[PDB]
Parts: structure tokens; C-alpha cells; sequence
């Protein structure tokens, strides 16, 4: 291993964020900081020089963006409270107000975060579990924290995964979200700006282990068509991929890569199909200095393919 | 799950003492709170009212026992220095004097401790991993604590499982430990009055998943003669046994039971082949109402079965 790699907590939160192929990897070291490691044409940073705040150990560690102009990073506080770090291009990083809200929430919850999708203006929706544990909805329209839609139970301690994107011939956003039941199945629910949260959850996978990861993307936004794509980790100790494909619905499942035992994923992507994409990038733990952060790539060039063995800073 | 199950933090340690049939657990609660049930007759506590301590969130949790006249719980403060909570009847629980010591350890380090057998002296031997990734031994021998033997390098994080019996033909006590070097493998060490601790490391399984949890006991010392059994979680995703047995050596392993992902493993022992034994029983999650701790047990008249369901609080 690495001194480097041994300062990344096993089994960590992950989060990621994007513009094109600038990236930004989130992750807790073993003192509770959330740090920061970055690729500018190379890979750099995730030391203890690159903190960006604390958070409860083995706290969710959710991210969204807009490009890298503007980054917001959840966590819980030792008290499971949602806190906010924030970026703002000029400003550098401070502590944004979700904190003041004192959103109490399960001990166990999860997090899961966007900005939403198709305007300039900052908007997000937060997900989390609270402790009679339903899926709550966080809510940011620029004037204050306020709660949004309580999106109804889920298993103690599921995963949450979360994406926006704006069909090119609708008004506004729609949101989609996925999380794991009691009878241990992943579900789907979905917001569209018509039919609001549709009343119906979609299985997206029929059986999945208790509190396993769950990160998901969509990419490529037409006229009513979208491509997503949904991760979590499967009884057999690999990430494992569900498509929806415009045209063919949730249509494809199957392996990508084997992590280790209770491994958390984070998700990014870029481009579309009709423009030589898209382009996924996944991160988790599967061993390498044993406790360091690797990459799995996906591109056109090349398809499935390892990326970066050992994140910094290992 | 149930709301007593959501208290039990996922992936929490787990330590376990006894008087043949008579048992305590000890496990961590989501706040970071080390709590005790109890077996009499039946099963009991392990609510906020059974709060020994507090430990940071995540650590190791390790216990041995004198019956349970003497009870000594390991864990680790925010700091990364050891700690002792104590048992004594007639004087109830207290903190004991190992954090006068300030012992510094890896933010990653396991916990292994035993009481020396074959003494009615209170004589404890304690192992963790020190920064540079060698396993220490920390030592009370009645007037205060110190280090021990440094017994080398082993995988960053490993876990650490041991026992001390005594043969009945021998002057004083021996000690076995376990633990994982950096190729994955699982190995034994070993101290015997004679030739103090053996140079050789004897492998005990070729590789086994990164950082697993090892759980060691032992019964019925004859001359020059015993019975032992190591638990690790495997790359299945359940618990594996090997076996040592008199006169066949290393001689068995296999599957014992599926665990969660990353579960952590406790065993306790009593009895003896001779005299209608003995009595194994093994604590772990394995996916009952999500969080909670489940056993496994091992006696002579129905052999291998799955032992109470749910622990309290559960
Ligand atoms: C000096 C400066 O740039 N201040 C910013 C304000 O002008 C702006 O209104 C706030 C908005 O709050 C922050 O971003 C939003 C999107 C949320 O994440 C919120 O919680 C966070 O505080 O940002 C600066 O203070
Ligand atoms: C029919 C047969 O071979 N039965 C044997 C018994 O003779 C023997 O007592 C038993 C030993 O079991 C081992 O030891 C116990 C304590 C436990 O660890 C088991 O997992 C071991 O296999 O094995 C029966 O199979
Ligand atoms: C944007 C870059 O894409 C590929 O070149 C990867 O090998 C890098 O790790 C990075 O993800
Ligand atoms: C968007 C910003 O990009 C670089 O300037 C980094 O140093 C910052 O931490 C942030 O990620
Ligand atoms: C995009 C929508 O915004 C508000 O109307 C919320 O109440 C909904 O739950 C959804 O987040
Ligand atoms: C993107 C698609 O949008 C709607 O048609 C949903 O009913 C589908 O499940 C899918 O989420
Ligand atoms: C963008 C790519 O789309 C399909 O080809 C999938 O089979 C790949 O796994 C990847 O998700
Ligand atoms: C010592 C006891 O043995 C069996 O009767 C089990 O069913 C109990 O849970 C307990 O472990
Ligand atoms: C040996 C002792 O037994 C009972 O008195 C319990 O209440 C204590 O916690 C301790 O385990
Ligand atoms: C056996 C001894 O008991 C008490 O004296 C504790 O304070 C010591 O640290 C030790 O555990
Ligand atoms: C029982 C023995 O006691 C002391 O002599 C120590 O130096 C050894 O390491 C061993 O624990
Ligand atoms: C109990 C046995 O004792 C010695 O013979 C060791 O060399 C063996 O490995 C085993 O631990
Ligand atoms: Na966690």
C-alpha cells in the first residue's frame, strides 16, 4: 500500500462532478475530512492540504455541479444534519446555508443531490431518508431551505441515486430518482413537469444486497428521449449496470467491474451517442493499495476499459 | 427491519465473552455508543440503557473474559488511542487503566485481547497495529501497562483474531494470533513457553478478501494437545472455518454460514470433545431486519444450526 492510499477511509462515500473531461473526486479520509482530488489534463491533489470540510465518519458523501462553475458537496454532521460545502468560481469554497435549516434525518440515510437541469438559474432538490424512514426532498429555488416532496418508505438505509435532465421539447426539468424497498428490490420513481411524481415505482432490478451503493446519469436529452444509466453492487461483489436506451426502455443488465465488499460508486458522464459518446466514468474501491480510490472508463474509442489505478492521493 | 434493529450500526464490531452457557455481546450503536446484551436463561439488553462507552464511529471492537468475574471491552478513541472499559463483580463497570498508557495506533487498526489461561492471576496481553502496519503487543501484568513483543508487518487494516490456552503438561500459558499479510493470505503466529514466539508465520488460508474479519478460539488443552477454530469472512460472502484438531493439525476448512458484505465476526467456546462437547457459538449480520446481529451455533446434539435470529435490542 501507500501512505497515501492508507489516509483514504475503507469503504468511504464517493462522489464525482464534471465539465466534459474535467473532473473532481470526492471522498472521506480516515479522520473525517471530505477532500478533494482533482484531473486537469493530469491526475493531483487528495491530500490533507485539499479538505473541504468534516463530516460524521462513514458519513454519504453526495456531489452535483454545473460544469465546474459552481460544485455543492452533502454530508451529515455527528448530530445527522445535512450540511452543504460550496464552490463558487471566484469565491472558492465556503459553507453553504443548508446547515441553518438543522434537517434532521436517519443516522443511517443516504444522500443524493442535483442541480436541476436545462436553466442558468441555481436550483437543487436533496434526497434523504428520515428516520421514519421515508425518502424526503430537499428543496433550493434561491430565496431559502424548504422541504418538497415526501417521496413515501424505503429500506433503512438504501441507497439513493438521483439525476436530472430537460427533454428539448419540454418547459422544464424532470428528475429521476431510484432506491432499494423493504422486499430488497431497486425501484425507480420519476418526476416529469406534466404528471408531476408519478404514482407508480418501476423494478429496475429484482433483488439486491441490504443497503448495497446505488449512482446513477442520464445523458443525451431529445425530444422526449433520454439515456440513463443506474449502478449498484451486486451479491457477487462487482458494480453492476442497468440501461435505459431511448427507444428500448430498461432493456439491458450485466457486470462492469468487481470492487470490494460494501464498496460505494460514484457516477459521471458526458456527451451523447450522436456526438461521438458518451463518455462514463466510474470510481469506487476494489483493492488497489488495498483502501485507495480506482476508475473504470467508457468511451467510443475503446468501450469498457480500467482507468486510473490508484486516485491521489495514493 | 425493526426500530430496535436500526440502532445497530452496519458493519459494526462485534466482541463476545462467556461462562460455558452464560453471555454477553458487544457491539457499537449508530452514535458511536458500545453497548452489551446479555444471555441468563434468555436474551436481553443492549439498549441505550446497556451504554458502556463510547468509542469512535467504526472502531474495532475486541473482549476477554476471566468467566465473567472479569470482563475487559477494547475499542479505539477519536484520538486513535486504545481504551479499556471493565468488568469486575462487586465493583460494576468501569474505565479501566489502559488509556493512562496513550498507546497510538493506525486510524485503521484492529483489536485483539486476551487474559493468559491457566492463571488466576489477571494477566492481559492486547494486539494492535501501530502506524508503520507491524502488529504490536501491549502487556498488563499487574502493575501496569507496557509494550510487549513487536510481532512485524501485516496488511494495513488486517484483522486480528487470538486465544491463549494451556496444556495441561506445560508451566505456563501459550498464545496464538491471526492475522492477514500484505499477499492476502491468512497466517499464524505463535508463543509457547519453550521457544518463546515461534519465528515461523504458518499460512492458514492462501488469500482471503482485503481486510477481513478474523475471530479465533480455543478449548480442550490436554498434554501437549488442543482444539481450534478460526472464523474470516470470505470472498463468497460467508463466514469460513479452519479447523486445527489434535493430531490432525491443519487439517479442514470451509463454509460456515452467509454473512453482509464486510460483516464483522465474533466466537465464543466452551466444553470439550471428551466431556459432550463442546459449545461454539458465532455472532455476525447477515441481513436480518437489515442491521441486527444474528448467531450461529455448534453443539454436539444437533450439530451446525442458526442460533437466535436477532439479538437485542433487536
Ligand atoms: C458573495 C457571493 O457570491 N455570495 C453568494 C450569494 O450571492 C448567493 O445568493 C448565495 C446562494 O447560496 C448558496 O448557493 C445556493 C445554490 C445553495 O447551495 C445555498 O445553500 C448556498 O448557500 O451564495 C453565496 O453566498
Ligand atoms: C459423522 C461425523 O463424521 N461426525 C463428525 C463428528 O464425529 C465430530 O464431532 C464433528 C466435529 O466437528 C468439527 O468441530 C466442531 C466443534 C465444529 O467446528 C464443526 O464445524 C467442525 O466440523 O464433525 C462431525 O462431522
Ligand atoms: C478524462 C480522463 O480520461 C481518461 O484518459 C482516463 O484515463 C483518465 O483517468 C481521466 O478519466
Ligand atoms: C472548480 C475548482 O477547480 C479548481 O480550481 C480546484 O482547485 C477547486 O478546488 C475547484 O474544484
Ligand atoms: C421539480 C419540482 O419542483 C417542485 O415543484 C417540487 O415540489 C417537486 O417535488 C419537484 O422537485
Ligand atoms: C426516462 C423514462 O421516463 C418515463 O417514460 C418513465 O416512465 C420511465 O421509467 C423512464 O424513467
Ligand atoms: C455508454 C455505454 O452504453 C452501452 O453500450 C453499454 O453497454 C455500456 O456499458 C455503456 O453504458
Ligand atoms: C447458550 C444458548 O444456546 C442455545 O440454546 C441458543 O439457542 C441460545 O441463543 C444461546 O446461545
Ligand atoms: C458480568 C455482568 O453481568 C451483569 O451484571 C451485567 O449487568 C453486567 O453488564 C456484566 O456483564
Ligand atoms: C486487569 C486490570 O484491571 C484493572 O486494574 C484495569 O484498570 C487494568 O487496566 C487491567 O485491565
Ligand atoms: C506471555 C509472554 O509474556 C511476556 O514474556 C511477553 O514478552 C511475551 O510477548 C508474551 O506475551
Ligand atoms: C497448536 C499448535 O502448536 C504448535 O505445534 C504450532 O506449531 C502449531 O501451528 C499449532 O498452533
Ligand atoms: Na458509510
Amino acid at each position: 500500500s501507500t501512505p497515501g492510499a492508507q489516509q483514504v477511509l475503507f469503504r468511504t462515500g464517493i462522489a464525482a462532478v464534471n465539465s466534459t473531461n474535467h473532473l473532481r473526486v470526492y471522498f472521506q479520509d480516515v479522520y473525517g475530512s471530505i477532500r478533494e482530488s482533482l484531473y486537469e489534463g493530469s491526475w493531483a491533489n487528495g491530500t490533507e492540504k485539499n479538505v473541504i470540510g468534516n463530516a460524521k465518519l462513514g458519513s454519504p458523501v453526495a456531489a452535483t455541479s454545473k460544469e465546474l462553475k459552481h460544485i455543492r458537496v452533502y454530508t451529515l454532521t455527528e448530530g445527522n444534519t445535512l450540511q452543504e460545502f460550496a464552490y463558487d468560481s471566484g469565491t472558492g469554497w465556503y459553507n453553504g446555508g443548508l446547515g441553518g435549516a438543522k434537517f434532521q434525518v436517519a443516522p443511517y440515510s443516504c444522500i443524493a443531490a442535483v442541480f436541476l437541469a436545462g436553466t442558468d438559474a441555481l436550483q437543487l432538490r436533496i434526497y434523504a431518508q428520515k428516520p421514519d424512514n421515508t425518502i424526503q426532498e430537499y428543496m433550493w429555488n434561491g430565496d431559502g431551505w424548504k422541504e418538497g416532496t415526501n417521496l413515501g418508505g424505503a429500506l433503512p438505509g438504501t441507497g439513493i441515486g438521483a439525476t436530472s435532465f430537460r427533454y428539448t421539447d419540454y418547459n422544464g426539468p424532470s428528475i429521476r430518482i431510484w432506491f432499494q424497498t423493504d422486499d430488497l428490490k431497486l425501484v425507480q420513481r420519476a418526476y416529469d413537469p406534466h404528471k408531476g411524481w408519478y404514482p407508480d415505482l418501476v423494478t429496475i432490478f429484482d433483488r439486491a444486497p441490504p443497503r448495497t451503493a446505488i449512482a446513477a446519469t442520464s445523458f443525451g436529452a431529445g425530444n422526449s428521449s433520454i439515456y440513463m444509466r443506474i449502478y449498484f453492487v451486486n451479491s457477487d461483489n462487482t458494480i453492476w449496470q442497468v440501461c435505459w436506451d431511448h427507444g428500448k426502455g430498461y432493456h439491458d443488465k450485466g457486470t462492469i467491474t468487481p470492487v470490494i465488499q460494501g464498496s460505494e460508486v460514484a457516477i459521471i458522464s458526458w456527451g451523447s451517442f450522436a456526438n461521438n459518446g458518451p463518455d462514463l466514468r466510474l470510481y469506487f474501491q476494489n483493492g488497489t493499495y488495498i483502501s485507495a480510490v480506482s476508475e473504470w472508463v467508457w468511451n467510443r474509442a475503446h468501450g469498457s476499459q480500467l482507468g486510473r489505478s490508484a486516485l491521489p492521493p495514493a
